């Protein structure tokens, strides 16, 4: 079972038909969707048939979201429901170039620091992997300390909170990680803020995964072995929100089904492009045949057959 | 009766405890998020009603408007002529304000776009000819059609395009100005209006009865076509919090003063008071009217005579 920690949110997503003080953008689309990094990854892992538990804090409004997730197989037992605060809110405007200007209001997310992974362990067993996703900062640290304490394997996934964290806090999130997930800009920011070199980082983790936007993804091992996977090319780009989360979910679902690194990253790339081609982060659909087809088109029929075999 | 046309909205207002000046992929971690009644026509109707004026709100909202409607009617606002869309939701304004009161916002029109289906002749028939029609930021075609109708039916109007000025072409702007009893803008909007229209300052003043140009912390200018200029400094703030709706508040206070028979300077002084009260609250309609506090801050800024004269007509 994969335990996903991180934000649970409502995403308010708008489209500006232009290209990015007193800035006002006239937007021509406004939709509200289920969101949060842990929401998104738990949803995708559940849709692809993995065993997954969502671990984070939401508000009393979470009931409908809860049903949505449970219908896809997500265990939400260990979602903390705040007595007073509302579920976090992400407000984002995306332009023609897929550039984005956003605000994030934590709300109930800040109470995630009150969750003890020991309860989840006691309730479902030791997880195969804990994803330490963008969350209340103290929660991210405490979750990581607990994984180290209880000997749980974890993925450091501090994407959107990296800008908000100090160098020392980042360094405390990385050591011992089975995986480090970031995008290339975040990778450079992590090196800068931590002062670590590339080699210093790779000495502390089992694998670095660096997404590269349209240039795909690198999976880098501490001995320098590098797998580069190009994207599943898009046909109808619409909103980039949640593409990183989808990639991580697909990749980790593939790993949990026993696929190798390259095959797992190819599955991740497929889920990523499906989210890119949807507005909300959890609005994509899983279609076995469409999946087989686009995997084959990008990566070859053998790769596609192997991937769809484990789903 | 003052007829207020323009946007009706829900405002989603957030505070960034930083500076946008310091900043493709911008994310602001905000420490406040509140949802409030909004839209320029909503805001000006609300303020005019709170100050005791006769006012009708004329614009388009969604089926969710019922609570808002009650809110406005309890303050004296006639909402009979709000058009409720069968399908669209009330417009949504989403705004993040930084420490310096700078702002980054998105506006989703929704039902606002149906305002072009409103005919001021119906409102005239139902309440009589308005004393003044405020042509506030709205669906662009609605702004044009409302202005054409005011000219047709001989209604006195205020050109108040503010936030839509950036979205309108020069020709559309020129069509909104001619014949206006008032032109309201801020100083940046005034420069943009001259640029996009190509008009000179004199070309504009030849077509309107009065220019009102707000200047942020530098107060407001009221300029007549013969160059007569009244400068009114602000009521100085004590607790700056969110600038949303400060312009609407000033316009409401000023026009309520004019409707109560005050002169230009006294009306602008009342406007300045309502403006600072909104500056000092988060939502645009969250301010409170306190007779004594009003008298006091008017006197502090403008002198005891001005304050007594203003509070007399309220
Ligand atoms: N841009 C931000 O600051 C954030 C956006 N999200 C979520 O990240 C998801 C996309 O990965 C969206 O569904 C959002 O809810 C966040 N989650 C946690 N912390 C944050 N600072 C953000
Ligand atoms: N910003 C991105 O990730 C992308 C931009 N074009 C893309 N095409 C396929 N996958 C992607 N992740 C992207
Ligand atoms: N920034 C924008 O583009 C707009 C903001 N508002 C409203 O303007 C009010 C403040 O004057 C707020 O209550 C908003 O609902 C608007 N109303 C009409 N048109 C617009 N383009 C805007
Ligand atoms: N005291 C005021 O009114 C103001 C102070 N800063 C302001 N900025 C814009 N408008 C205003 N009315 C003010
Ligand atoms: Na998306
Ligand atoms: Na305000």
């Amino acid at each position: 079972t994969i335990a996903v920690t991180g934000s649970i949110a409502t995403d308010h997503l708008m489209r500006f038909p232009g290209r990015f003080v007193s800035l006002s953008f006239l937007v021509d689309d406004l939709v509200m969707h289920r969101g949060g990094v842990a929401g998104n990854m738990a949803f995708a892992i559940g849709v692809l048939g993995g065993e997954v538990a969502l671990v984070g804090a939401a508000g009393a409004d979470f009931a409908d979201y809860r049903d949505w997730l449970k219908a896809r197989g997500v265990n939400c037992d260990h979602v903390l429901i705040s007595e007073t605060a509302h579920t976090a809110r992400f407000t984002c405007t995306t332009d023609v170039d897929m550039a984005q200007i956003a605000s994030f209001y934590p709300g109930a997310m800040s109470e995630a620091r009150n969750i003890k992974l020991a309860d989840v362990v006691s309730a479902i067993g030791k997880p195969e992997l804990v994803i330490i996703g963008a969350n209340d900062p103290e929660a991210m640290f405490l979750h990581t300390e607990e994984c180290r304490k209880l000997g749980l394997a974890f993925a450091a996934d501090p994407s959107q909170q990296l800008a908000r964290l100090s160098g020392e806090e980042i360094r405390r999130l990385v050591n011992g990680a089975a995986y480090l997930f970031t995008n290339d800009y975040e990778w450079d920011l992590l090196l800068s803020k931590t002062g670590w070199s590339e080699a210093d980082v790779m000495a502390q983790i089992d694998l670095r995964v660096t997404t590269l936007g349209p240039k795909g993804v690198d999976l880098v091992e501490p001995d320098g072995t590098t797998i580069h996977v190009g994207v599943v090319p898009e046909t109808s780009q619409t909103d980039p929100t949640g593409v990183g989360d989808a990639f991580r979910a697909g990749f980790l679902t593939g790993r949990s089904a026993g696929l190798g690194l390259e095959r797992s990253a190819q599955l991740g790339s497929l889920v990523a492009v499906l989210v890119l081609e949807s507005t909300g982060t959890q609005e994509w659909q899983w279609d076995y045949e469409a999946a087989a087809s686009r995997l084959a088109g990008a990566y070859g029929e053998h790769a596609a057959a192997e991937i769809v075999a484990v789903l």
